Parts: C-alpha cells; structure tokens; sequence
C-alpha cells in the first residue's frame, strides 16, 4: 500500500495529514496542500472533490512545492491511492469500441509516435499494472490515469480529447 504526507503549506509546514487510503474530501484536513511528500506506492491529486477535476499524477519521492508533481492548479481537496504493480500490460485502440488499428505496450513509452503513429487514443484495455497517459511525449503536459478495466471512449477517464503523446506504468515497488 501507499503512504504519503501531505501539508497545508509548502516546504513541508503548517497543518500536515498523512493518507494510507483513497480520500474524496481533505478540506476539512487541508485547506491547500502545496507540497507533499510520498513515501511508497504511487498517488494521484485531484483538484476537486470526489476525483471530480484534474489530477496529478505523484511517485515516491519528495515535494516541496505543487508545480513539482505537475500541479496545474493549486488545491487539491481529494487524493486517490492508485493500485497494482505486478504485471503492466495495455491494448491502446485508435477508435471507440476497441475499432480500428491498435498496439499493445508492456512498458514506459517516452515517444508513442514511434510505436503508434496514430496521435490520439479513443478507448483502450488495461489488463494490469495501471497506466498514464500524456497528451504529449517527453511527460510534459497533462496526465490520465486508466486503471485496470475496459474502456470504449475518452470520456471514461473524463478527458477533453484522446491526444496521446506517451504513456507509463504505474508501480508501487520502486
């Protein structure tokens, strides 16, 4: 399981709360959180409540500040424990319903448009080890994270569009 801990204010200061569990409401614990701190596992910020906003995708390590785990927008009044690490395998299909061309991944892809030449992903398969996709290569834009399940649209992981540029695996070992 995860565990990380995360602070009203930044450099680690002010009130401070430490979540080992998927949370939909930490207002009443923190106000703000501009800096955490994730000691395993990986977790995932969403600005709103209820994972009902953007999200942030945070890996073992520590954060002084929001901008550092790609905090587009300071909040952040939820957080999820993201699950599963054994096996990272995922089917990405260019069209809804799993149609038209796809390409399966078992690993981290820095550059997709050297793997799938399509730039946009309408639905995909995650069997295990879940995933996040990046509108752009590089990780350097906005981020998704796809549990395991099946998905048929873009719309399931509430996203604007199926701009793919890279995507990784999300483990909780390292």
């Amino acid at each position: 399981q995860g565990k990380i801990t995360l602070y009203e204010d930044r450099g680690f200061q002010g009130r401070h709360y430490e979540c080992s569990s998927d949370h939909t409401n930490l207002q009443p614990y923190l106000s703000r959180c501009n800096s955490a701190r994730v000691d395993s596992g990986c977790w995932m910020l969403y600005e709103q409540p209820n994972y009902s906003g953007l999200q942030y995708f945070l890996r073992r390590g520590d954060y002084a500040d929001h901008q550092q785990w790609m905090g587009l927008s300071d909040s952040v009044r939820s957080c999820r424990l993201i699950p599963h690490s054994g096996s990272h395998r995922i089917r990405l299909y260019e069209r809804e319903d799993y149609r038209g061309q796809m390409i399966e991944f078992t690993e981290d892809c820095s550059c997709l448009q050297d793997r799938f030449r399509f730039n946009e992903i309408h639905s995909l398969n995650v069997l295990e080890g879940s995933w996040v996709l990046y509108e752009l290569s590089n990780y350097r834009g906005r981020q998704y994270l796809l549990m395991p399940g099946d998905y048929r649209r873009y719309q399931d992981w509430g996203a604007t569009n199926a701009r793919v540029g890279s995507l990784r695996r999300v483990i909780d070992f390292s």
